């Protein structure tokens, strides 16, 4: 009998061909939708629907109270990071709540200390707890999700992540998650794929997680690796209901951390929460910087405008229809035709 | 049952593998054709045949009256852009017509204002109306094409675009289009693929559109992404009847806009019509520059010479036979062998 | 009958599709393992188990006595290079042995002189002889392995390499090898693939060699091409039992050769043993430099920490379970998402 | 019925997947061959066997009399270029012949003038006429080959080229060619692939041509695109009997043209014969420069040493056995592992 053409005799050793955002384009389809008439609302969780299907990452260079307020006012939501004392994270929940009953989420880990944190976040009025771990396919993480759902699930929605497989998503669904957050390896500041050799290209990860979550009515949050507004449309078309953004929002005025003026231009610090600086285990993230991008409201407007254009091209009046769109797979040469090419760009563009 | 190897359980979610120009080469075949004896004529529309199968883009940095005159004199045609008052666009049609009864086209949009524009262009003597939209697979665009064909179709040919699928091309055929223009995403200055995440690699887009248009006897115009004279031959071999060029013609003396002398070299402005500067929706194009390339006549001579060489290699005495040629698909390493490699180029080449 | 789509009529002419480390990621799986509880021990040979599944290359810029001592103290092993007099190589074996009964290996070639070298290494107390050749699939190399096993195999373990195919691995198993070392072409300083045109991508090479060695109970050493700690996890998941490292260890304080201070930074010499400088046949290696990386102990800690993270993600409590993990194959775009992207890295990372 | 996944309904429109040298590696196999004992002799034509399976390109920056003499003395052969008067090309044939009865070839075109040239080359003592054209799959080229074979074929061997398909190779075999030269598009200075859009990746081109020529006993010359000594082994393994080199030999002392000292280093002019400068049709080649590489004899020694290493790895005692070797196909990531990587090269290598 002939070997598997990539080696050995086990056809399941190399189990899948993983596609990322740059591997696919959305195909145009028959459409009565124009960007103005598209409806961008979508479920964050079973019970919570957002006007704009975007949430900010639970990172100490992305989301504290000002980002959470701005995201909610723009129609999305912030997830407050957990790299700070319990009392301060709960205080920031209260700061968001005092700004008009805006929606807010907050991350917690797993274990006794994370439980105390979760309880004080609930008492502070948080709408969404995000059980936020590097590898959610673990009974301790599943136990955390289910125990939160058991004890405070009437009052608060409970998200679990992160996963990158159908079986891991199914495990979180069975534990009672109100949403499943997908992404192991794809983040712009993540080094898991080189440090551990572990990951899953995000379009395939979403397609697999959605195969478990969609039939259970559980929304999927696509988390990490989105670098363009078009990636939002691709993630939702692969079946996610919202996207979580770190890099694309770290450059905004509302993101915490230093505004850096270096060699005539403007940047802001952006670092993985598994980086050496954030943990102060070998690090699984880097510390870096992103270009300054101005007010959050303006960035969100550009991102949602790109999503609306995709809905016009695909004939999607709603995100639920966009989730039914088809991809074409592209080659490395198609990636060059898919970006502007063979021209020296001379003027600034707001979305490129 | 086993999942689709790229994810999920739907084998049609990723519907196609899209090839662009750089993914294929034309195979040599038995030939009695030399470049001198090839016949490059081809249908622009059902009724209009061009000596040279090339048209200039309807862009305000590519085609006003001087480009339209020069293109017609070279055996092709210009499509006058519509980013100017109706009276001025109609005036430029008259300027071309007063230069010897040369062929000319002009772009219009969709709606009442575009209708008034179309009527004055017809009164000015235009030969071809191009209903020119980002996404033609829309009943309003189809209605525009059919109503123009109904009211003025005896006097003028009516082109509709742009499309990137078989179903969208078929819809324009059924609406009565005299030609179908193909290209969503491929243009050198286009950012639709990153802003919206939408597009289709152009060789596959042409092959699919031709599968609908060729059996209906409707010519296909391949529009966008052509960067070399060899790309003209590839587009026609995939079944298109003409190619529309923006970047390759924007650098010519006849293209409107500024001749820029920067750091000792010469450039000209070239910008998407969906760029911020041209619209003055989030932009779907960039503003940039291309190297100055001299007189249009000389550029067209180089492009048609490359097409003639392809016809010699493929044994194609006519464009209709070139449309029957075969491709070989290449890998990323083949792309390096397909360009000149491992040599420092020391002398200027007119076509490279 | 139709040709093979890549050419000719022989479907076995292009026999395999070879994957390297960058072509695959490890998939997360259900896990009760955290990095702290993983057990990284693994068989170097049939009889020798290491606490850390790492050995240093038998190269004159990687392993002399200080590297061998440090590797053994860290839980792995050094293989002393053979580009020096027999008496000196045997002396370095004694130096390692006098430092606490640490494990040590030493390379030998093939023939009468290599036999004398092997005998004096055994008399000096060496634990592992490595019959170390460019192409082990040769009866002279197989004879060397079997004769060593026959004469001194009670006292010392005998490794043979290098191979890159199932049939070559099977030949070494039949000759009596206590381990099989895999890698033809992949080394960072190797030029065999361009000089001879010969090689095999290392993930496929390991999968094929393991298909012969694993059913015979013979451990596989993955040798060459590992550039990140995640590559260690990938090699072991493909079925190898240990990894051999040149580049990743050449930058350490214990590696022999010059510490180079050039343009404000620190490097160390690193050269192929088939390079012109090491042989003083056309060369099959280059002479170069790698960044200085500090003490070996610290490098090994970072590499094993990355391996432990992979074991946590894959649910592997032991290396034997990690050998059962699954890959996802990635595209060239996935390689960019798999490295940190779209951020200017501003702070040093210990493992990236 | 479902479309072809790359577009349209014709499964033969994209007829093949073309591999180039960088797409494949030779697999190691069981071997009693070492580089010293390999036999590199091979048929140039039906009647002519060379000690070294290498010929120099018929280019005015590669082969005049000094290169032809040096190539013959090294065991290969030169093909004198035809971009000079008939009397001078015939004179250079005589110059080679007066240097010890060395073998020599000379290029001719097609038509009456090429016939006069061929007759005077035969009278001057040439051993091989090379009917040398951009596209040999043409009855005029086939007629030239057959008429030369009819009139002078007792005295001289007749080669025809260039082709890139099985059908074109078969046509030259039927015309009576004593060898078939393969390569449309691959040359380092060639721009046919971008100017005309025409070509065929060279490994697939050789495999297809060999499928026609080998069963007829007609040797195949692999011409163009070879950039490393390992590419020689790959071309012969794909079934070619000799390789023709332009770039790799243009940098030698014996190549005609200027030795250029620019910014402290040494180069020599190298230009396509379809470049503007050589023709003084749109050009299908560029004018450039290559690094100076010293005496031809030394370059040939390095190239043949790499070929001998490949024969050792593949177990090929003769070129006829090397023609039976197998490839592994590699990915873009394998191309990086196949070159030296992640090391700053600090010392010159003679073959890299
Ligand atoms: C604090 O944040 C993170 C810390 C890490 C640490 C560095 N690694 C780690 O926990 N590895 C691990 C543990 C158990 C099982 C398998 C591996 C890694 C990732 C993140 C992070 C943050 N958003 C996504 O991931
Ligand atoms: C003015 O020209 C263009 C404006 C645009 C604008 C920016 N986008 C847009 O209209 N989006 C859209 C609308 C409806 C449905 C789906 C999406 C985009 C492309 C072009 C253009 C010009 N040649 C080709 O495309
Ligand atoms: C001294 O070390 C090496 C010398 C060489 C020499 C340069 N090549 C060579 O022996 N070729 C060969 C011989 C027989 C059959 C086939 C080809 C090549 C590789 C290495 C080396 C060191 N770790 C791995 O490879
Ligand atoms: C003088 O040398 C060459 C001139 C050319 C010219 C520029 N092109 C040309 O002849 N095209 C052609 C003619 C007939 C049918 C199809 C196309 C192209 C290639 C070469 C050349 C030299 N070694 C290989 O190719
Ligand atoms: O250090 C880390 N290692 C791995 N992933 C991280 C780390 N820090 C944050 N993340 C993830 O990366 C996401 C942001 O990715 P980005 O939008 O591509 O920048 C976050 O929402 C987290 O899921
Ligand atoms: O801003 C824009 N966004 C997208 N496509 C554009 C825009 N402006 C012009 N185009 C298209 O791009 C084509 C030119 O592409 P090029 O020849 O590759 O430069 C035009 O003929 C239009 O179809
Ligand atoms: O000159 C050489 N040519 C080919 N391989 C070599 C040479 N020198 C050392 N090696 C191999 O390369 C390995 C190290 O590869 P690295 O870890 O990728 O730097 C060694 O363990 C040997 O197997
Ligand atoms: O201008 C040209 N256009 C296309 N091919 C050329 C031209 N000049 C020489 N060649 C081919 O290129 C080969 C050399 O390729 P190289 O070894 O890759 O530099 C020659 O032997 C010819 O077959």
């Amino acid at each position: 009998t002939d070997p598997v053409p990539t080696g050995g005799d086990d056809p399941h050793k190399v189990a899948m061909l993983g596609l990322t955002f740059d591997d696919v384009l959305l195909l145009p389809a028959a459409s009565d939708v124009v960007p103005a008439t598209a409806d961008t609302s979508s479920q964050l969780t079973k019970k919570i629907r957002l006007k704009v299907p975007l949430v900010s990452s639970a990172m100490d260079t992305v989301t504290e109270s000002r980002m959470a307020i701005a995201m909610a006012r723009a129609g999305g939501m912030g997830v407050l990071h957990r790299n700070l004392p319990v009392a301060e994270q709960a205080g920031q929940v209260e700061m968001v709540k005092r700004s008009g009953g805006l929606l807010v989420g907050a991350a917690v880990g797993v274990g006794g200390d994370a439980w105390v944190r979760a309880m004080m976040l609930v008492d502070a009025g948080v709408d969404v707890l995000v059980v936020d771990t590097a590898h959610a396919h673990n009974r301790l993480v599943l136990d955390m999700v289910g125990k939160l759902k058991s004890e405070v699930g009437d009052r608060v929605e409970v998200v679990g992540g992160n996963v990158a497989t159908r079986s891991a998503a199914a495990a979180l669904v069975d534990a009672g998650a109100d949403a499943v957050k997908v992404g192991v390896g794809p983040g712009s500041i993540c080094t898991t794929r080189v440090v551990a050799g572990v990951g899953a290209p995000q379009i395939t990860a979403i397609l697999e997680a959605v195969a478990a979550c969609r039939p259970a009515g559980v929304p999927v949050i696509a988390d990490g690796g989105l670098q363009y507004s078009g990636d939002i449309a691709k993630a939702l078309a692969a079946g996610a209901s919202t996207a979580m953004l770190g890099s694309l929002l770290a450059g905004t005025a509302e993101a915490p951390g230093e505004l850096i003026f270096v060699n005539g231009k403007q940047y802001k610090s952006y670092r993985g929460m598994g980086s050496l600086g954030a943990m102060r285990l070998v690090p699984e993230g880097i510390e870096g910087r992103v270009p300054f991008r101005g007010p959050l409201s303006s960035v969100i407007h550009q991102l949602t405008g790109g999503l609306r254009a995709a809905m016009g091209y695909t004939g999607s009046p709603t995100i639920e229809v966009l989730q039914q769109a088809q991809f074409v797979r592209i080659t490395p040469a198609g990636l060059k035709e898919s970006h502007p090419h063979d021209v020296a760009m001379t003027v600034e563009a707001p979305n490129y």
